[PDB]
């Protein structure tokens, strides 16, 4: 009764189909209810974990190799995660000169781990789960009346560093259309992307539609299909229907020449 | 100083290469150092886990499905492995009628993993660290001037049962030989088998002679190569060169009208 459950658990979290036997007929519980303790357990070391490698201030890299329409650049960041306070705090900078996008249409491809999960709902965070191996996060953006963006980010700790590698492709685009005719106001409003399982590919997806101020009125539609997918073997949080609440704000570095973009974000968890 | 090491341990004990790096740099330690300390810890917990497993006395299932020549045959035997005191005791049936090969050359064949290895010896045991998943034991046995044996078992636990099913080929068998011709007598003689790592298939791997005893004088030597592999994809032992001495003793069931064997065991883990 119970106790033995513990020391079973210590010694083997493996539960397969003779261990999860094993125990039964020697503990005298019937098979799913050593399938619900262990899977509870696994639940709250998942959650003490993730807090553990996101308490305090994360050092963040990203790296995004570009290509829309054949034209090609790369953009850098640097910058810190505190997810404590749902907190994102980056500094991209297009090391091959002229971005020939306009950078809000890049703020959604430029780390959803840092996302503050209320107490009561910290069992829903894939994100955070998926560490330090880290997940696959994939993207199609289709900017209406015009061309579509995919995006390939991988998402995962290298030493103490929150990492991100992303390639986009972008095709179709026109010339002379708002995206590569940079149209697009520099601002960003609040947005509410809704989460869902991906129980087939064990992590999560998402579709939300961005909308981009078109300067001097109208809007440039970025419409959103996502899906995310761990990258290790370990177990991962696998949520419940919730949201993440964003708010985004867009700014310069007043002595940085090249062009860049400073992105501040505030993501907090359907609670 | 450090409970970071224990506390990451409890968290997480797959030790990956992100899981390595990322713990190095947050605690300053060297790769290496960590991968040690998560060495020796699953090393304790499958120590640990082993004894669990077989504290007490172990019930024991085991089910041989054999054909030799032609000559099919089953075995079924029930017993209890009491590892503490390395002792196996196994009563063999014979559930199909009369055995047409002589018990003592199916004694092998008919469950190591209750040896008793002293407490300096336990990080070595591979047949403990294997279960509840258990494994594979082949073996060929190479019966000189006549036929062989060809073995496939698995030692796995079923519930609390610790089960052996087992098939077997025999070819090549002299008809009027020592097996077939039933020339050997009822006893089994006592013996050290050495053990080695395989690492290349995870386990272990043994080869050894077995000397059968022929009726009015002579010996019937009996050669096995044997290999050992997980079934799970758990961590397993992989213990240094040692050995397991046996004694072994076949009695009769007076009470019991079936052909059959009794078999006891006892063996003991030694070399260092």
């Amino acid at each position: 009764q119970k106790k033995a459950l513990d020391l079973a658990f210590y010694f083997d979290r493996r539960l397969t189909p003779e261990w999860r036997r094993y125990l039964s007929q020697r503990l005298g519980l019937n098979e799913e209810q050593i399938e619900r303790w262990f899977r509870r357990k696994e639940q709250q070391i998942m959650v003490s974990k993730g807090e553990e490698l996101f308490t305090g201030v994360v050092p963040i890299l990203v790296e995004l190799d570009g290509d829309v329409n054949g034209h090609k650049f790369s953009v850098s960041g640097e910058g810190e995660g505190d997810a404590t306070y749902g907190k994102l705090t980056l500094k991209l900078i297009c090391t091959t000169g002229k971005l020939p996008v306009p950078f809000p249409t890049l703020v959604t491809t430029l780390l959803q781990c840092f996302a503050r999960y209320p107490d009561h709902m910290k069992q829903h965070d894939f994100f955070k789960s998926a560490m330090p191996e880290g997940y696959v996060q994939e993207r199609t953006i289709f900017f209406k009346d015009d061309g579509n963006y995919k995006t390939r980010a991988e998402v995962k700790f290298e030493g103490d560093t929150l990492v991100n590698r992303i390639e986009l492709k972008g095709i179709d685009f026109k010339e002379d259309g708002n995206i590569l005719g940079h149209k697009l106001e520099y601002n960003y409003n609040s947005h509410n992307v809704y989460i869902t399982a991906d129980k087939q590919k064990n992590g999560i997806k998402a579709n939300f539609k961005i909308r981009h101020n078109i300067e001097d009125g109208g809007v440039q539609l970025a419409d959103h299909y996502q899906q995310n997918t761990p990258i290790g073997d370990g177990p991962v949080l696998l949520p419940d229907n919730h949201y993440l609440s964003y708010q985004s704000k867009l700014s310069k570095d007043p002595n940085e020449k090249r062009d860049h973009m400073v992105l501040l974000e505030f993501v907090t968890a359907a609670g």
